[PDB]
């Protein structure tokens, strides 16, 4: 299908969004409603995700997290706002989105001319630090710059699942925005947290991995140009 939504553990589901360059995002089905992690590529893809969510739960979509300011993590924002879902990010992500959205949309359209010229839609719930949702069962944190300066991790302690967003994935990918020297330093700060991790969800390529995805990408990035 163009998009799938599949349980990985309990209330934690993975979205494989096959539009444009495949991106993987998360959904958490909570007591009071649904938290989406990664807004997906466009308002149309967001609508496609919402359609899958409505086949699983009647509960409202409470909030959507932009794990960085880029199109693959924030492009759905217009749709999520339109349905009354909060759009959540760190202050850093919101500030970079305000200044650099036009730039990332233009860069997106270089590779994907078919991608729409989306207007800026900023998060409306902004956090100054690390933050949690769903009674502490969805935990977002900053551990330094990697694919972008602002990208955050999201951890689900009950299921021991770590969402890597654009930071963790199978192939090196494009490094145009990346801090290549800091990248492994961020991954090592992450490892030093010693979070219990059974599953890492990569934000591109095939999503389901073990904790060794962190080590896999770390070795890749340490070999890259500008490392
Ligand atoms: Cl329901
Ligand atoms: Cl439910
Ligand atoms: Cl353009
Ligand atoms: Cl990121
Ligand atoms: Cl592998
Ligand atoms: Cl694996
Ligand atoms: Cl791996
Ligand atoms: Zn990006
Ligand atoms: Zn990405
Ligand atoms: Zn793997």
């Amino acid at each position: 299908a163009g998009m799938s939504l599949t349980q990985v553990s309990g209330p934690v589901y993975v979205v494989e969004d096959n539009y444009y360059v495949q991106e993987n995002s998360m959904v958490y089905f909570g007591a009071k409603g649904v938290t989406v992690v990664g807004a997906t590529w466009t308002p149309d893809t967001a609508r496609e995700l919402h359609k899958l969510i409505k086949r699983v739960s009647r509960k409202p979509v409470l909030e959507v997290i932009n794990t960085n300011y880029h199109t693959d993590r924030a492009g759905g924002n217009a749709y999520w706002k339109s349905i009354g879902a909060k759009v959540v990010s760190t202050r850093q992500t919101r500030d970079l989105m305000k200044s650099d959205w036009a730039e990332i949309v233009a860069f997106t359209r270089k590779g994907l001319p078919e991608y729409p010229d989306l207007p800026l839609v900023l998060p409306n719930v902004v956090h100054d630090g690390d933050f949690t949702l769903q009674e502490g069962k969805v935990r977002a944190f900053y551990a330094g710059p990697a694919h972008t300066p602002d990208g955050i991790f999201v951890y689900f302690p009950d299921e021991q699942v770590l969402y890597g967003g654009c930071i963790l994935k199978e192939k090196l990918g494009n490094l145009s925005f990346a801090d290549v020297k800091a990248y492994p330093q961020t991954l090592e700060r992450l490892k030093a947290m010693k979070l219990p991790i059974k599953t890492v969800i990569g934000g591109h390529d095939s999503p389901l991995h073990g904790p060794e995805l962190i080590d896999h990408y770390e070795a890749l990035i340490k070999a890259a140009p500008q490392s």
